[PDB]
């Protein structure tokens, strides 16, 4: 979507995996969807190197909604944000963080508060805008494909009309089997920042190779129309929840980096733990996934050892390569070199391990080297042409 | 097996989840199958404090065969086994551990070392004995149904006659389906000391669950034939490793624990963590897994929530609970009461939960409870009657 926003992708936190619909403040106020879940983490996001290390966007989901006014004006619920979504917006971009929110292109949200029917898709626009809202997620449930045909242009149509940039993350390929010939992507681009393809995420490795699997199997299709101001979204990363290990957690991380993923953390920033805040800060990693090119990366090589190696070209010649072991049992030694992963010509190489800082300098294509990889987890490489 | 042995799971270590079939000691010296490796386990085992908490056991698997002697004798790897294996057992006895070999029941271990056949079942029986090996799994690639229906008796029949106590792990019904009418439990029970039902575990979660959900899909069947002297074995534990999540190791100590199942090890017990060893050496736990009672538990509840409790009947009419989130999003508030899971009335009682220490008192069967339970996690207790901490406190005595 041609709006300036997003010309890498986006890095933030939204409530949905961690916090889903809880809506029940009296039992648990500490972790309903309510003003104070979002105002504590976006005080964590000042406060603990987020915002610094380019986490912007703190983002609502579902289950926001009281109802709608004599108006037909969206109002949140009165009891869980009581002083309203201006005054969030305006404490979250006193903090320097912008701030998203959450709709659904049909009669009624996924969890059922009310929905963005076409003939509310401007006035709902309109509030954003005013209430300076800086992101938008449109959800799709309880529409027909018609609708959504309709609804998702009317809607970029609406935001751009406010004249206040307003990311736009779209579901609309998601509720259409994320495939053509019934989702075209070109279309998406024109009017979508980024969009989700496929199925949410779950707290579960299962889920993250699901996704991944469904990824790569499309990859010709879907990695040609990424880039700067318009993504592929797999979906929040799990990173400091219950479901993946260490090495699991290393891996999506690096995983969803080389996809030129949205970095969407989802989970309690109030107790993350040192070593997955290490993993979520990570400069390198960064740098890799906010790479300017905005280049998505591919599977490359699938070996009968259960390894497979990842792609993505990077800005300055550079490179990033991920060697994931789909194997259960322990360390493997995976032997390779460049040549034998496609790098071509008489370039000597540099690459630094994303994860342990280490540089192994001087590898020319016929170089064999050798990279232990841990089960369910990565090696990543940033590689780079020397002198 | 009415052989003395294991009249509680047997608890260890076994080589083979973490190191597998790793023979290359000139690339990889601290982590090749050796005795080096066996000893600094074994070592481990005794300082710091496995043994003490009950791990006994530092079983051998497979790739440890060098060949057969020029009479049919067994030998080690000679590189990688240098002092022998009778040297190992002594040095393994020498730290109050016990140790384990592995031998296959069939042409080729699976892992195409040589095979106990028919003919050598015998003399390797013989051979295990002369070394002062205590316990052997007797795997069952390269062979036929009919090789395994009379190996696996010649085995068990071979080795009471050493005069040796040999704990007996038999793999024979994961190769024949675990199920009857191909499986009679009937005769495993009376020739075997344990017996692995199912497919190998992995070092994943969906392993885990795989292998949970076929046990308590036939938990009708396998239920009954587990106690002293003769378990089901849902294979290795994953805990210290790769796969597993802090949760998800949590759940799989405490289902084990349900299941009556061995608590045998496979890990690099020389950099696990200290909040992975303090889930294998809780002594609540251990104290559990280890009842006299033997009584294998079940699953007695599950919920359109995705909220599942088992259920294991232990010594002094006690009982352990364990609630277990299938959900894959946040924190569960899973409210229940002891009369919903049929607790029968009455009895006042009072929990201890096993994994955090709090004491839950004053539960009678209608009084509600929560219990907070984490994705692929649980919460565990151990349930007693508020009556039994006072009639274990007035028990008389006179000597004799
Ligand atoms: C509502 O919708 C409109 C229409 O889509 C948006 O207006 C567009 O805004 C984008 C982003 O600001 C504009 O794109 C930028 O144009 C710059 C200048 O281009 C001139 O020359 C071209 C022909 O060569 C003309 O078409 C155009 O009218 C201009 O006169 C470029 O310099 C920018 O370059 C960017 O990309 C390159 C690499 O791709 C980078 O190197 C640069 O750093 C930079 O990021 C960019 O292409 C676009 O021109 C606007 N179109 C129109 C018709 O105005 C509104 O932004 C949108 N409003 C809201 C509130 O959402
Ligand atoms: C080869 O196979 C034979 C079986 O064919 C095995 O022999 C069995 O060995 C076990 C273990 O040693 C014996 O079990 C023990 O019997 C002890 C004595 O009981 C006898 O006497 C009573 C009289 O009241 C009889 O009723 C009974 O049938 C026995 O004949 C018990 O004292 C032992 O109790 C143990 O457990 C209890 C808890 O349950 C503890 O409190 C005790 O401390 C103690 O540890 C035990 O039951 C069994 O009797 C033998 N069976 C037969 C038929 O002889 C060999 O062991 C086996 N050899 C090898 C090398 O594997
Ligand atoms: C969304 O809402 C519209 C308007 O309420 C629904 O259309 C009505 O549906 C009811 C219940 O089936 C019918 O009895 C009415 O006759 C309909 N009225 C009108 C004016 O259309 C529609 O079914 C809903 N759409 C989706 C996708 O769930
Ligand atoms: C184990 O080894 C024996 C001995 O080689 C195998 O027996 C042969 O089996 C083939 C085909 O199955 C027959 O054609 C021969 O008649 C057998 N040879 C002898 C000398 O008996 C046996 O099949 C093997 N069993 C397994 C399960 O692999
Ligand atoms: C790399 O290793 C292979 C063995 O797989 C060897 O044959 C080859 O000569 C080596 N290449 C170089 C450049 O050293
Ligand atoms: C337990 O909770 C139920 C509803 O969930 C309630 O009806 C019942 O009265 C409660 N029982 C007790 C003993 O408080
Ligand atoms: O109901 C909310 C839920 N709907 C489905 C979306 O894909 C999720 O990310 C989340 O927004
Ligand atoms: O090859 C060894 C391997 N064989 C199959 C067994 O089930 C495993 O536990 C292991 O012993």
């Amino acid at each position: 979507l041609d709006n300036g926003l997003l010309q890498t992708p986006p890095m933030g936190w939204l409530a949905w995996e961690r916090f889903r619909c809880n809506i029940n403040c009296d039992e648990d106020p500490k972790n309903c969807i309510s003003e104070q879940l979002f105002m504590e983490m976006a005080d964590r996001m000042a406060q603990d190197g987020w915002r610094d290390m380019g986490y912007t966007y703190l983002n609502i989901d579902d289950c926001w909604i009281g109802g709608r006014d004599a108006s037909g004006r969206l109002m949140p619920d009165p009891k869980r944000f009581p002083h309203g979504i201006p005054f969030l917006a305006d404490y979250v971009h006193s903090l320097g963080l912008k701030l998203g929110i959450y709709a659904d292109m049909g009669n009624f949200t996924c969890m059922g508060y009310p929905g963005t029917t076409l003939d509310k898709v401007v006035q709902d626009a309109q509030t954003f805008a005013e209430w300076k809202v800086d992101m938008l997620k449109l959800d799709g449930c309880f529409s027909t494909p018609e609708e959504r045909a309709q609804g998702y242009p009317k809607m970029a149509a609406a935001l751009n009309a406010t004249g206040r940039p307003i990311a736009f993350s779209c579901s609309w390929p998601a509720y259409e089997g994320g495939l053509p010939p019934r989702v075209q992507y070109s279309l998406l681009a024109d009017i979508c920042n980024l969009w989700r393809n496929y199925d949410d995420i779950q707290d579960s490795w299962w889920s993250v190779l699901s996704i991944l699997n469904w990824f790569v199997e499309h990859q010709d299709i879907l990695q040609p129309v990424a880039g700067p101001g318009h993504w592929n979204d797999p979906d929040m990363l799990l990173i400091g929840n219950f479901g993946l290990s260490l090495e699991q957690s290393r891996a999506q991380m690096a995983l969803w980096t080389v996809l030129a993923a949205p970095l969407l953390m989802s989970t309690d920033l109030r107790t993350i733990s040192a070593q997955n805040m290490d993993i979520l800060q990570n400069p390198l990693m960064i740098k890799i996934n906010q790479d300017p090119l905005g280049i998505q990366g591919r599977r490359i090589h699938k070996e009968k050892s259960l390894i497979e190696v990842y792609m993505r070209p990077l800005s300055n010649k550079a490179s990033a390569l991920v060697f994931f072991s789909c194997r259960t049992d322990m360390p493997y030694r995976y032997h390779s070199s460049l040549g034998q992963l496609n790098f071509t010509g008489s370039v000597i190489y540099e690459a630094q391990d994303v994860y342990s800082g280490d540089i192994i300098s001087g590898l020319r294509d016929e170089t064999n080297f050798t990279v232990i990889i841990n089960p369910s987890g990565v090696v990543m490489w940033y590689l780079y042409p020397i002198k």
